[PDB]
């Protein structure tokens, strides 16, 4: 309909804008100051 | 629960305050000016 955006604009009269591109900007989030420990054991209660 | 402060803050909002460093004020107590002395014989009362 109206208000509508496209994206390609093919040899046709029109106006688009091309999704953000954001891949200059690409970080990593791992968080490498975070420990946890794992380990195997008897306990009395729990699901075995 | 409520009021307390986490430390490491590792990939979600929050607020966290590290503990304290307090490494470069390091100090040593040795008390160097303080002498005893020490030795064996044989007295009349006491713990052989």
């Amino acid at each position: 309909s109206q208000y509508s955006i496209q994206q390609s604009l093919g040899n046709a009269s029109g106006v688009a804008v091309s999704p953000i591109n954001a891949d200059a900007t690409l970080s990593t989030g791992v968080a490498l100051n975070s420990s946890l420990w794992a380990g195997i054991g008897v306990f009395a209660r729990g699901k075995p």
